[PDB]
């Protein structure tokens, strides 16, 4: 079967066929999300992703190769097949390379690159082109809360009026301070017990997260998950740690009004 959606990525911008041209070889880029046909992507059971009747195509299968639109019947078969890993990557199976936005700006051209699980490599296939705004409820039914740039995140009693408990879940798989959307939940390293803080969004692997089906919030590069340190909310420390399924690693999003 087939179905059509937008594809939201870095900084909440959308995958867009540049200038709305359908000529073979036209690059894909980031552009602010809308309803224009050059942002509407049809996913077919043959693993093609189509816009304006043509296919998302790797113009080469090397690190740094450009991704373009191209006639689906004349492109190389290997170059038009894509899958959508549950962590939000868009992968070309033949090469193993993944769709990447190398800069945050509008008009950045999308490339196939080595998978480093970067936030620049995160995408969401959806008709809602706005970030989802939610509280993140965890251990002891408390809420995850921001506390400024460079500072730790930590747990507090949930309050409908606390803006610092309000998170924008962006299409690039970043978790952002809703009121200050240039700031990202960031692990301060990839090792167990590294602290989770807020830092300027930079596309990094340390800023990419995945909400899995076991109630964990996973950092794909490290493999490790958000953890209320020592099950002790008074420490005011959230770390990354291996997944245990314990109550201090369970989370659920609660959509905000
Ligand atoms: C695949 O392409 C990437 C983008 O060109 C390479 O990473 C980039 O390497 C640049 C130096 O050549 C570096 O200044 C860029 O910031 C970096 N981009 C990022 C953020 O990944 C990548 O090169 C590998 O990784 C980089 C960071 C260095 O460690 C290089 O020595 C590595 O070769 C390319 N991968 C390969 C396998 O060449
Ligand atoms: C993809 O490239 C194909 C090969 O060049 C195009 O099919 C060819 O379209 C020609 C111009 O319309 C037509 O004279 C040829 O007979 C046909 N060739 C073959 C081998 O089918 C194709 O065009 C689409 O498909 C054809 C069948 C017609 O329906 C066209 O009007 C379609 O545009 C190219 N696809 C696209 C979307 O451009
Ligand atoms: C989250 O932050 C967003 C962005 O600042 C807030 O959305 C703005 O809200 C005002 C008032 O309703 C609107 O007029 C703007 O159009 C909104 N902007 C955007 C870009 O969406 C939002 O209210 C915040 N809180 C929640 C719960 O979503
Ligand atoms: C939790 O952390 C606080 C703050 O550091 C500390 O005073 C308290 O003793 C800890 N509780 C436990 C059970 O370790
Ligand atoms: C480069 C761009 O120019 C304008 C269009 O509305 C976009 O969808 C985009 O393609």
């Amino acid at each position: 079967t087939s179905f059509t959606r937008n594809i939201v990525g870095r900084d909440g911008l959308c995958v867009d066929v540049r200038n709305g041209y359908d000529t073979d070889g036209t690059p894909l880029q980031l552009w602010p999300c809308g309803t224009q046909r050059n942002q509407r992507w049809t996913f077919d059971s043959d693993d093609t992703i189509r816009s304006m009747g043509k296919c998302m195509t790797a113009n080469g299968l090397n690190n740094g190769s450009n991704i373009v639109i191209f006639n689906c019947s004349t492109a190389a078969e290997n170059a038009i097949k894509w899958e959508v890993p549950i962590d939000g990557s868009i992968i070309n199976p033949s090469s193993g390379l993944v769709m990447t936005a190398p800069r945050a700006a509008s008009r950045t051209i999308l490339l196939l690159e080595d998978n480093i699980y970067a936030a620049s490599q995160g995408w969401t296939v959806t008709n809602n082109v706005k970030p989802i705004v939610a509280s993140i409820v965890g251990y002891k039914e408390m809420c995850l809360q921001s506390n400024g740039e460079n500072n730790g995140v930590w747990m507090e009693d949930c309050e409908a009026t606390s803006l610092q408990q309000q998170w924008a879940l962006y299409g690039d798989r970043t978790i952002r301070v809703n009121s200050t959307r240039g700031l990202c939940v960031t692990t301060n390293g990839y090792n167990s017990k590294d602290l989770i803080i807020i830092l300027k969004c930079q596309g990094l692997p340390s800023q990419r997260w995945f909400f899995n089906s076991d109630g964990a919030i996973v950092n794909p590069k490290s493999r490790l998950v958000m953890d209320v340190r020592a099950s002790n909310v008074s420490l005011r420390e959230i770390i990354i740690f291996p997944a245990t399924g314990n109550p201090n690693q369970q989370w659920v999003t609660q959509v905000l009004p």
